[PDB]
Parts: structure tokens; sequence; C-alpha cells
């Protein structure tokens, strides 16, 4: 084994040091604490990388999150061991279930201490071994540059998750004394395989070339190559195919394009929802037909069963990972390997298509029939939630400024969906997988620090935002004029839509109490504007967008307004609530009966 | 009969609320979410127990922690699946590390959707195993009583601490359809009895054999009603002097001569002392952990040869087995619940005259090293040793319970050192884990269970910041808690170990705060700071005296050591002492290192 030497000399922590650099490592966000001072002592004052300070681990890693979303590159976590680890478990099931590449250190007690139920002792590996693609604790410090290598290349490759590399005190603080092979301190197909490929794309162009009635499902896997809208955009127009996305497919298909459907799923457009189920014909592309997609599975694209039954259709699927093929729904054909790339290989198997009247005419008259319609405002109403996202769409647009945008979980997290037009990828930064409650403020400001120039915008609920509105003055130390819109309904709006459906409108410790949102942003060092009138919504939403500096905006807005469509409980895709002023106000009238005129 | 029916026709969300009624549970602490709603739905309105509402389910958590170590009851803890699941391992590794009771439920998807990586599912069982006692998933409503009922069981017996049940959406909505055993629900030896005999007999006699003892007291005594009553006993029976561990501090009365106050690496100098030069060491609910023990190799010297002499050594009166020659060899092993075994140990002891020559050694050291600082002088800033003393006399004047919560760094061992202890389940810190943010929640859960208690929560600036959320919670649920905030604008404990081992490089150990008094008005508290040393007395006083929650920020002295200490190789008696001097040069080295900065 070739041997380098280089490293002889350094502590490990001073070996992490230039490991980060050697991974191209700009950003690191971070915690310390005793276990892991090797490191930090290392790390200080360099200039091979900004620092950022949450007032939580959590906000660290959902920081960590924000920046890869928004900057595509991995997002390197470094705290303590015990409390500082297990604070970021949270942030790492997160990052797995949306599958965001993350690099996570923590800090370890002393290998010698370990298993003697030591001071801030946590088995870090243990805990995290569901929530991330890989974990390991560095033994020795001849072994931390092979370990923080892999780190990355396991985080970055397949479907880019989070990783969790231990780091025991006597190991960063250890000086290398010997000499290791240099393959271990250096970052980073089969002819048969490629060969297989090749024949999958061939076969799924056949089908296409013979659908009558397609329609593209895409998803986040699209957005994992630079070249992923580009071409999804050429196949679309190549074969007039109307494109659908998932929620964390927002942004990669321009929605002013004629042949968009917008979203699809539980909460999606109609017409997406009707196209899906009537469609011979479903391509899908990075996406894994989770639970808030397909509705009732065995409902689930009923057109293109028939269609696959009669073998002139059925379901494509580019994935790149091979636990999700085949996992939810049999499909026809499984292109293997990374979208973008074989979506590039296949089109020229690809036939031109002069039209399809036809299909888009049903999809036309559908869009007329359904759309995102809601209880707009009424003279002395409340604002309403859905009225503020299709404004702040335009304000924020208007800017000719690159806008991004994070939020909570749940209702305004829907609406902000809905209601905002998007057209460029990597511009929505949200929680789908897993929904954690309180990770718009700390990836806005992940999101910021990845790109300095850019608007970002956090479309947050009061219940998400109370889970961490601590970050707000974490917003403020970084320097990121993050801009903080604040939908006040004064409830957990997507519980009590639940409560209000299944539970006979009992709701259930689902109403917390709030803090003064503008003196809490005056208290943390930031500016701070509230709106309750119609009338003033337009001017505070240009003066909140223009503001230089981070900035929080609260918007008192309607109570109890349900998100529709919806597809809930055995419904098929197509078996849809929707939405009807008349049963709204019936709905409120039996709301308040049941109540007790609480709510 | 031996099958029930008591149950058949209820969901499982209503037979969890049955149980919580049978379970003697006044409290739950939880946060709402989709897959736990069917539970949520059967305790709506519910009057067998108040529901404390966090913003976090990490307060929630924290919460159950403080309310249990006030109470003395478990802490039960209800949250969503997911995110509201993994929010609580924090908590869980918390409760696991200072053996605390708690029962963790968490919502759970459908059974059904179990392993399809399903809207926000997360192996639960798996993440929670190394930081539970024990864990479980209910797979049926027919096991729902069980389950519950072991779980309860299991959190408070033995060694206390954390347990996990996981709850699928499914079997809580799921009617019960079957009559189940009686006994499953009903909230629920051997001869090894001679080997505990034998052994508290042998303790005894070494124990009327020893010349220089010393009770190393902890946790454990807090854990039976009579612990500390039965603790005063031995120690006066036999005139022994008694150490606490952090966690002990309350267990015995430091206003008693024979108080040697607390051991460790942070402890009073005297105490290390004792320790290092006892003949005999009486272990009582206390686990040798690394901030206690220091340098392995060289603790407890003396009793080490009077072991070697056969004429002393060291006695352990642990619960868990597994805690037992762990970390040092003992010589004799007491198994079984300590305040028990004291008990029946009593008799068997005994009733010693005096010891005057081994209190005129330890009365020396007292006199020698006590707990000194750089005391405040003109226009100097107030000093954080300070406030906790005039704190501890203010409090005690008002002649009502206090209890004591506290974030971690040296704020959390100043408050340790400078208060004076004396009654029992008054201290709720936390210090296996060490986790910054317990404070403020903490001492929420505390008010719940003491409400008449004067309930004060000792903070840092930093350790504030990690939940300071919590502070709309305090006023939901009507928690007149009182936050003392020592600000020393850093991360303290961290800037001391930078100083000490890291030639003064604070290396981002130093966050921006926001204004404590302006987000505790926003928050809806009183707020009020403290800047000038004339003014701290009233403020202290309005502050106790202030009728429902308030924060008080008090501006202290910066990069001020905890002292004495006990860090690295250094053996219990290896201490570092305070030295006026010492320290105004270390101070110039601080400002020479950092051009100025600090
Ligand atoms: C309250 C709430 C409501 C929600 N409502 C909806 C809704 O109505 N509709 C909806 O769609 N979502 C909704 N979501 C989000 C939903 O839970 C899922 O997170 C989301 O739909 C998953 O989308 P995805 O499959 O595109 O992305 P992912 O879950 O990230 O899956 C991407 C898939 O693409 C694959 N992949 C990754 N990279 C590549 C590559 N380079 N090449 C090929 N394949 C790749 C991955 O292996 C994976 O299988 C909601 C979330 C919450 C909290
Ligand atoms: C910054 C910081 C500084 C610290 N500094 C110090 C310091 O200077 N000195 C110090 O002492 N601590 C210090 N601590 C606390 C320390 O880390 C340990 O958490 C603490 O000393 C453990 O005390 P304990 O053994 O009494 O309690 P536990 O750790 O709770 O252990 C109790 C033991 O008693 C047993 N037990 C429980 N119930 C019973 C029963 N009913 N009958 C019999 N046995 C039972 C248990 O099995 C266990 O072995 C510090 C913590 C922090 C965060
Ligand atoms: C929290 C760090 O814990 C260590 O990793 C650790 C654990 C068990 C035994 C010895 C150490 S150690 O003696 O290698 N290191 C420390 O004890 N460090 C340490 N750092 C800080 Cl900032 C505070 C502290 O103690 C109160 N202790
Ligand atoms: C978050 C709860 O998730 C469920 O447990 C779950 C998981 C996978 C598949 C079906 C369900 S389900 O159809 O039994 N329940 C729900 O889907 N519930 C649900 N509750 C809320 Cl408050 C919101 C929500 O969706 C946006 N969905
Ligand atoms: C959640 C968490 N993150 C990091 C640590 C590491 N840590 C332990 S003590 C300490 C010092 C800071 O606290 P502060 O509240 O400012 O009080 P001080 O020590 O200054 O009195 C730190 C950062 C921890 N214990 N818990
Ligand atoms: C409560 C909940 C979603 C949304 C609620 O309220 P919010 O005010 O933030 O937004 P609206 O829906 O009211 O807009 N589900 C449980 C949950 C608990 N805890 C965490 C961290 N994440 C979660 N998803
Ligand atoms: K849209
Ligand atoms: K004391
Ligand atoms: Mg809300
Ligand atoms: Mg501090």
């Amino acid at each position: 084994p070739d041997m380098d030497t280089s490293f002889v000399g350094l502590t490990g922590g001073q070996i992490f040091n230039e490991m980060m650099s050697r991974q191209n490592v700009d950003t690191v966000f971070g915690y310390p604490g005793g276990a892991i001072l090797p490191v930090y002592d290392a790390i200080h004052n360099s200039d091979k990388f900004n620092f950022v300070l949450p007032k939580h681990e959590q906000g660290a890693g959902h920081m960590a999150e924000g920046y890869a979303r928004a900057s595509g590159k991995p997002g390197v976590v470094l705290v303590t061991s015990g409390p500082g680890a297990t604070n970021v478990v949270t942030p790492m099931a997160d990052a797995f279930a949306d599958g965001i590449p993350m690099v996570v250190f923590t800090g370890q007690v002393p290998t010698s201490a370990i298993g003697t139920d030591a001071f801030q002792e946590a088995d870090v590996v243990g805990i995290s071994r569901s929530c991330t693609k890989w974990n390991v604790m560095v033994k020795s410090v001849e072994e931390l540059p092979l370990r923080i290598n892999e780190a990355f290349e396991i985080a970055t490759s397949g479907r880019p998750g989070p990783v969790l590399v231990d780091l025991p005190k006597d190991v960063t603080a250890a000086i290398l004394r010997n000499p290791i092979p240099t393959k271990t301190t250096l970052p980073s197909t089969s002819r048969a395989q490629d060969e297989f490929v090749m024949q999958s794309i061939n076969k799924a162009a056949d089908l296409i070339n013979l659908a009558k009635k397609p329609v593209l499902y895409v998803g986040a896997g699209i957005l994992n190559h630079a070249d992923g809208p580009r071409l999804l955009k050429e196949l679309s127009d190549r074969a007039q195919i109307p494109v659908t996305t998932t929620l964390q497919g927002l942004g990669s298909f321009d929605q002013e394009d004629p042949k968009s459907l917008d979203m699809l799923g539980m909460h999606g457009c109609a017409t997406a929802n009707l196209a899906v189920q009537n469609a011979d014909l479903i391509i899908a592309v990075g996406a894994r037909f989770d639970d808030r997609v397909t509705g009732n599975i065995s409902k689930f694209a009923p057109e293109a069963r028939r269609a696959a039954a009669e073998g002139r259709g059925g379901i494509i699927h580019f994935e790149v990972s091979p636990k999700n093929i085949n996992k939810v729904v049999q499909t026809q054909i499984a292109v293997e390997g990374d979208a973008t790339t074989n979506l590039g290989k296949m089109m020229s198997k690809i036939f031109p298509v002069k039209e399809r009247s036809e299909w888009f005419a049903q999809i036309n008259k559908w869009k007329k029939e359904y759309p995102y319609a809601y209880m707009e405002e009424t003279p002395g109403s409340k604002i309403k939630p859905q009225t503020v996202i299709k404004k702040l769409s335009k304000v924020a647009n208007d800017t000719g400024r690159h806008v991004i945008v994070t939020t909570g979980v749940g209702q305004h997290q829907m609406w902000a969906a809905q209601h905002w037009t998007w057209r460029n990828p990597h511009t929505f930064i949200t929680s789908g997988g897993l929904g954690t409650m309180g990770y718009g403020l700390p990836a806005a400001i992940g999101a910021q620090v990845a790109k300095p120039e850019s608007l970002v915008i956090d479309i947050d609920g009061d219940a998400s935002f109370n889970m961490t509105l601590t970050e707000l003055s974490s917003a403020v130390q970084a320097g990121t004029p993050v801009k903080i819109l604040i939908l006040n309904n004064e409830e957990q709006g997507m519980v009590t839509q639940w409560q209000s459906l299944f539970y006979e409108h009992r709701y259930s410790h689902t109403h917390q109490l709030n803090p003064d949102f503008i003196k809490l942003a005056e208290a943390m060092g930031l500016k701070g504007l509230r709106v309750k009138k119609q009338e003033e919504l337009d001017a505070k939403l240009k003066e909140f967008v223009s503001t230089k500096g981070p900035v929080l905006l609260e918007v008192e807005v309607d109570k109890k307004v349900p998100v529709l469509p919806m597809v809930a409980g055995g419904s098929g895709l197509d078996e849809f609530i929707n939405f009807d002023p008349e049963v709204e106000r019936q709905q409120t009238e039996l709301r308040h009966k049941r109540t007790g005129g609480k709510h």
C-alpha cells in the first residue's frame, strides 16, 4: 500500500481542518462542546471556511439542510458529544427522509471512556443507525482521512442523504505518528450494465412512443443534476407530455408553461390528480411514490394499470436507488441510475409528437373546472392565507432577484406550494418526508448562507415558528437578511383541519399561546412588522421584501380555513374533496356549536 | 374474573385514558400530531389529569423530567410520530443518564404502513433502544393495557429510568373486540436474601471498625422517602462525615457540622481530601462517575491501603448490580434499595461517641480551603458567586419551599457550590448527560409538580437560548417560575477550558444574545435586569416577590473560573485552588493573548 506522510505531525483536529479544505467545504454549521474541543481549537480562525453558530444544535442541522438544498453541496455539521449529538437526530432523520446530503460530525468521549457511562456519552452510532445512509466511529487518527472521505462520498452519491462520523476526543487530539495510504487522503460502469441500462432506455422509449395520454410525474431526483430541468423540458416539448411535480419537485418545471399540471397528491391540483388517474402511461422521474402522493394505492393510476394489462402502457420509473424500485407499485420498466443522465440518452429515441389535442383538451377542461379555489377576502373579514401567498409571490417575483422559499409544516406550507408560481429549480426548500415543524427559519438561514445574493423568504406557521424561534438571533449573528413571514392563525392548522374532518371538531390541545412576534423580533435584533387589515397587506408585503437586513412580518389570517382539494383515507386521487363556499359556511356553523363557541 | 371486559368496546385511545387513571397519573406533557390523534381525541377534556403543552417536544421531555424529579412520580410524555418522536431523544437520553422515571408514548404510523418509508415514520424503537431501560411497539389494542403497565413498572423500579411505548395509529384507533386477562389490566425474592444479609453484616462490622470514615452519598438516597432521614440517622449514630455528589445535594443538611459538601472536579476541597484520606468510604446511591472520582488510579488511596490491610476500603450500597465494581473494585456490596438496607443495618452499627481526631483534620481543611473567589470591588462587575449566595438567602428568608433548577455550565457549578442545601428534592439539574436548556423547561415541570413551591431556574445565557421558547409555555401553563440568567455573554465552562487547556483561544464560544428583558416581555412575563452592585439586593427581592413568572438578567463578570478544579489526570487531592494574584495574572495573560478583546 502506497504511503503518505504529509499529515504526520498533525493532530486529528488539524487533519480534520485540512480535509474540509480538500472536500471543498466552504461552510460548517456547529456548536462547541468539551468532547469536540480538539477539533474546534484546530479550526479556530481557520480561513478555509465560514462557521455558522446556532443557539441549538437542531438549528445547526436544519441550517445544514437548507444550505445543502440551495447550494447543491453537502451540509457539514460539527457538534459535541451527548446532548450535542442527540440534538441533531431530528435534522438527520429529516435529511434522511428527503434525501439531503449532510455530513454530521459528532464529538465523542475518549475511546478509553466509551462504554463506562461516561460524562456526556451517548451511543450516537446506535441512535443514528436508522436515520443515516451510513455512520462510523473513527477508531484512530490514522483512520480519520479515510472515514471523512467515505462519509462525503456516501452522502453525495446514489440518493443523497445524511451520514454521521463519531469523533472520539482522544482521536482528534492525537498526533499522527504514522504514514497512511495515499488513497485514504484523497477525495472520491460495467459494460454489461450500461448495456442493460441502454436496454431499459430503449424499452422505455418504445412505451413512450406508443402512449396516447402520457403524464410526467416529476420529483426531487430531477433536481439532483444541473441539467435536470433542461432535459425534462426537452422531453416534455418533444413528446408533448404534460408535467406534474411532487412537493419536492416544485421548481423543476416552469409552471408558466402550458403543459404544466402543477402539483399532484393529497393536496394537489385536481387537474394533476385527474390526469394521473386517466393517463395510460406514467413516466415517473426522480419521485418515490410516497403515501402523500398516491392516495389509496389500490386506486392509483387505474388507466395506466389497465394499459399495462393490455401491454400498451403502464409505469416507467427513472430511479437511482434500488431500494425505491418496485417498492410501492409494480412498474413495467425501471431505468436505473441518474434520471437526467438517462433522459439525455433516451431523447434521440423519442419520436417527435406534433400534438395531443384530445388529451390536452381533456386536461384543459379540468383546468377550467378545478382551479385552486378558496374563500377570498370579504368586507371586514380577516386576511385569507392563500391570498397572502398569491400576493407575496408576485411582489417577490417583481423584484427580479433570485428567490428561495422555505416553509414550516402545515397548511401554510401547502398553500405556499399551491399558490406560489414555481419556475426556478432549487428555490423551494421544505420538509416533506418527515415533516419537521420549525424547519422554516433555520433552513432559511442556511439557504441564505448558501446564496448570499438571493431573496430568501420563510413562509412559516405560528406553531411551526415557535419550535425554533430562538435561531432568530442566529440570523442576526450570521448576517443572513432572511425575510420571515408568519401566517398567524393562532392554531396548528393542519392538525385542526384533521380534527375538523375526522374528529367531529374536537380540537385536542391544538391551540397554543403565541408570544408577541413583533416584540420578539425586536428583542432578537430584527425589524418587526404586523398586518391585520386587508387594506395594509400590499404596503406591508412591499416593505417586507424591501427591508434590508433580517425582518419578520406577522400576518393575522382567518382561522379554521381548510386546505383543498383534499384526498385522504381510502380515497383515490380522483376522489378529492373540492372547495365549496356553501359547505364552508355550513361547517363553520357546525364548528361553533360543537366546540361550545370556543373555535 | 380471569378475563376482564371493562374495556371491550373502547378504543385504544380510550383505554389509554383509563390506564393513565389506573396508573395514578395526574399530569401528561405532550404535543399533538397526526399519528397520535386517536389518543388525543380520547383524552380530550379528560378530567383524569392535567395536560401541559410546550412549544417543542424537547420541552415536553425536560418538563417531564423536572416534574418527576420534584414529585417522585414518573413523568408521562405523549407525542406524535416521526419528528415528534425524534425530538424527545435528548430528554430520554438525559433521563437515562440521571436515572429519572419517565414513560414516553410516541404515536406511530399504522402498522400496515410501517416499513414503507411512510409519512412521518421513524424507527423509534430502534433510535431509543440505547437510551431507554426498555421500549416496545404495541402490536394490538388487546396488548395495550399490558404494555402500559409494564412500562410504568420498569420505569419506576430498580434504578429509575425512561421507557418508550410506540403506539401505531391503527392500534390506538382500534376498538377492543376481545376480553383481555384481568391481570394484564391491573398495574403490577429468591434465596439471595442471605447474601444481602451477609453483606449488611460485614459492612456494619467494617463500619464499626473504621477510623477515618466518609459517607459518599448520591441520588440513590433520594429514591426513597426515608432516604434523607435514614441517612442522617446513620451519620449521627456513627458520627460520619457526609459528602454528596451533584445529584446528591439536598439529601444531607449542609448546616450539620458533619457536612463535607460536594466532592468531585468542582467539589469542595475539604470533601475531596476527606475522601482521599478515608480508610473507609460508604457509598450510598452513587455510581462513581468521572466527574467525581477524578483520576481513577489516584482515587481513594487510603481506602485502598485500608482494604489491603483488611481494615476498611469501599462499601457500596447499589440497587443495580451492573454498577457494582464497574468503576472501582469494592470490598463489600450491599445490593438493593439503599434506604432499605440502611434501615436493616442500623441496629448493627455501634453508636460512636466522637471522632475528634478525624474531625480535627477535617475542620482544619474547612478553615483552609473554602469556596473562595474574587469578590466585588468598587465599580467592578457583580460576581456570579455572590449573586448565588445572596439569592440563596433571599429565597430562604421567604420561608417557602424552594426548588432550584439550572442550565449547564459555570452557573450550574456555582449554584451547586454556593447555595445552602438542606431539603431533599430541591435541586433539579442535568448531570449525567449535561443538557444545556434543561433549566427553564425543568423549572416549569417542577412548578407543575409543586404548585406552592418557589421554583427558581438559575440559568446561563447560552443554556437559556437553547430552549428559551418555552418561556411562553410557562405563561400558558400558569407556572410562576423565577428565571435567573447569570449573563457573562459567553459559554463559560467552555471558555474556562479553552483558557486553561487551549491557550485562551475562544473558538466560537461567544454567541450573540437577544434582549432578555424585551424577550421576557414579548413572551408575556415580567422582565428585570441588574448591572450595578448597588441594585442587586433590591432586584433579588423584587425577583422573588413578583407574583407570576418573571425573568431577571444579572450582568456578571466574564471569564471567571469555577474553582476549585480537578481536571485531566489529577487525583481529587491534586486540585487547583483559587488565588487572587494568580487570577489577576491570568486576566492579564488573557488580555495579551486576545489583543484585549477578552
Ligand atoms: C402536511 C404535508 C402535506 C404534504 N402534501 C403533499 C402533497 O399533497 N403532494 C406531494 O407530492 N407531496 C406532499 N408532501 C411531501 C411528501 O410527504 C413527500 O416528501 C414528497 O412528495 C416526496 O417527493 P419526491 O418523491 O419528489 O422526493 P423524494 O422523497 O426526495 O424522493 C425522490 C426519489 O427520487 C430518487 N432520486 C434522487 N436522486 C435521483 C437521481 N439523481 N436520479 C434518479 N432518481 C433519483 C430517490 O431515490 C427517491 O426515490 C407533504 C408533506 C407534509 C409535511
Ligand atoms: C458541567 C458539569 C460539572 C459537574 N461537576 C460535578 C462535580 O464536580 N462533582 C460531582 O459529584 N458531580 C458533578 N457533575 C454531575 C456528574 O456528571 C454526575 O451526573 C453525578 O455526580 C452522578 O451522581 P450520582 O452518582 O449521585 O447519581 P446517579 O448518576 O443518578 O447515580 C445514582 C447511582 O445510585 C444507584 N441508585 C438509584 N436508585 C437507587 C436506590 N433506590 N437504592 C440504591 N441505589 C440506587 C444507581 O444505580 C446509580 O449507580 C457535573 C455535571 C456537569 C454537566
Ligand atoms: C465533555 C467532554 O467529556 C470528555 O470527552 C470526557 C468524558 C469522560 C472522561 C473524560 C473526558 S476528558 O477528561 O477527555 N475531557 C473533559 O472532561 N472535558 C471537558 N470539557 C469541558 Cl468544556 C467541560 C468539562 O467538564 C465539566 N470537561
Ligand atoms: C401523520 C400521520 O400519518 C399517519 O399515521 C399515516 C402514515 C402513512 C399512511 C397513512 C397514515 S393515515 O392515513 O392513518 N393518517 C394520516 O395521514 N394522518 C394525517 N394527520 C394529519 Cl394531522 C395531517 C396529515 O397529512 C397532511 N395526515
Ligand atoms: C445541547 C448541548 N450543546 C452543547 C453542550 C456543551 N456545553 C457544555 S457546558 C457549556 C457552556 C455554556 O453555558 P452558559 O449557559 O453560557 O453558562 P456558563 O457556563 O457561562 O455559566 C457547553 C457549550 C451541552 N452540554 N448541551
Ligand atoms: C402539528 C403538526 C403540523 C402543523 C401545525 O401548525 P402551524 O402553525 O405551524 O401551521 P398551520 O398549519 O397552522 O399553518 N404535526 C406534528 C409535528 C410535531 N412536532 C414537529 C417537530 N413536527 C410535526 N410535524
Ligand atoms: K402553483
Ligand atoms: K453548598
Ligand atoms: Mg398555525
Ligand atoms: Mg454564559
